[PDB]
């Protein structure tokens, strides 16, 4: 197929042609498809000839180790394929410490817990409002009726952007994580940057309370942040707010719709919701990006070459049986829930608190009003793989009579 010729320094015995954008066992579930990389005879570190050719760490131990060693594993070129990785200049993700820190502080300021607290009521209100509106219908296309609008509307509120632009922005964001082939990562990035620039210059004048104004008026390296730097950071924020929680919610709801027993557990023991959120985050982890070698380096007996790209699937750590016994089994009472769903190292997701709030509010408010629901009859759920994996569609059904209003 589209396999790049094996490079001279890469041993043939370490070859495993995994395609992160279309894994072979996708029909069994995306997490299950990636899990093949953790089967008995698969090395801890393999090389796939797919997507231009790149390494793939398959165990949590290596993934964590690599994300900690930024001196060897630089985030300068974090995306596969290389062309996308080279065009990827988002801030602060494309930067390594010490350079990353000043920009990371600003990014954290606009999506951190203090912001979540400020938005507590908006988040709560939107969830209840959306659910109450769907409740009497007895059915919904979950991905588009809730998974997308709930977190996206909250983010647009946070960023101070008009909801009218959602279709446009969500489309561009997806092209950077799960390209449909209509455009390159670079074209999508430039389109998003072009959307943001006029807004940034517009707000760079007066101090605002929205994320874009705060970024545009930030101070980094003892100077005002430039409009271009603000652009590089805001683009990252847009992608982070429009294509992460959105997909995770669908993996979680798909699971709940297929498991009455787990729905009942949370209905009867609501105090377990926080823990359930964490276990779902482990089992349905969905991100996978990587790093690039800054110099020749021997890692776990494997000769990595400067310029080599290495995928470090955040998704795989928690599915690693070496980290969690019976990894594919969802156990809300699981002891020592281990995962790197939000990343590891200096780039550990600063938006994870907003994410957990949206997930926990969804679990609480959905089960409170629509405790009983199932996958539409005859429906077969399809997943999609990429930098961020997702659910193509999730048709749900329920008897309106069983629903409750608050
Ligand atoms: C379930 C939801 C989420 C998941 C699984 C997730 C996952 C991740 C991961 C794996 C990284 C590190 C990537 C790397 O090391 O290259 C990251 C970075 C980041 N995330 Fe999230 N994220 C989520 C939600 C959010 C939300 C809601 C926002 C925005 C409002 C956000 C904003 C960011 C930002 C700004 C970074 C870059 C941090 C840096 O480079 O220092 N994330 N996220
Ligand atoms: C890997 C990510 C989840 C992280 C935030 C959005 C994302 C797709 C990036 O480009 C950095
Ligand atoms: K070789
Ligand atoms: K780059």
């Amino acid at each position: 197929a589209n396999l790049a010729p094996l490079p001279p320094h890469v041993p043939e015995h370490l070859v495993f042609d995994f395609d992160m954008y279309n894994p072979s066992n996708l029909s069994a579930g995306v997490q299950e498809a990636w899990a093949v990389l953790q089967e008995s005879n698969v090395p801890d570190l393999v090389w796939t000839r797919c997507n231009g050719g790149h390494w793939i760490a398959t165990r949590g131990q290596l993934i964590r180790e690599a994300y900690e060693d930024y001196r060897h594993f630089s985030s300068e070129c974090p995306f596969i394929p290389r062309e996308a990785g080279e065009a990827y200049d988002f801030i602060p993700t494309s930067m390594d410490p010490p350079e990353q820190r000043q920009f990371r502080a600003l990014a954290n300021q606009v999506v951190g817990m203090p912001v979540v607290d400020k938005l507590e009521n908006r988040i709560q209100e939107l969830a209840c409002s959306l659910i109450e509106s769907l409740r009497p219908q007895g059915q919904c296309n979950f991905t588009e009726d809730y998974a997308e609008p709930f977190p996206i509307r909250i983010f647009m509120l946070l960023a101070g952007l008009p909801e009218e632009d959602i279709p446009h922005l969500k489309y561009l964001t997806d092209q950077m994580t799960r390209p449909d082939g209509s455009m390159t990562f670079a074209e999508a990035k430039e389109a998003l940057y072009d959307y943001l620039i006029p807004i940034i210059e517009q707000r760079r004048q007066k101090p605002g309370t929205d994320a874009i104004s705060i970024v545009a008026n930030g101070q980094v390296n003892g100077r005002p942040i430039t409009s271009d730097e603000a652009k590089r950071m805001c683009g990252l924020l847009l992608v982070g707010g429009l294509d992460t929680v959105v997909n995770f919610l669908s993996f979680s709801m798909e699971f709940l719709a297929k498991s009455p027993e787990h729905r009942q557990e949370l209905i009867e023991r609501p105090e377990r919701i926080p823990a359930a959120c964490e276990e779902l985050l482990r089992r349905f982890s969905l991100v996978a990006d990587g790093r690039i070698l800054t110099s020749d380096y021997e890692f776990h007996g494997v000769q990595l070459k400067k310029g080599d790209q290495i995928l470090l699937p955040q998704m795989l750590s928690g599915l690693d049986e070496r980290e969690n016994a019976a990894p594919m089994h969802v156990d809300f009472s699981r002891q020592k829930v281990s995962h790197t769903t939000f990343g590891h190292g200096s780039h550990l997701c600063p938006g994870q608190h907003l994410a957990r709030r949206e997930i926990i509010v969804t679990l609480k408010e959905w089960l409170t009003r629509i405790p009983d629901f199932s996958i539409a009859p005859g429906a077969q759920i399809q997943h999609k793989s990429g930098i961020v994996s997702g659910v193509q569609a999730l048709p749900l059904v329920w008897d309106p009579a069983t629903t409750k209003a608050v």
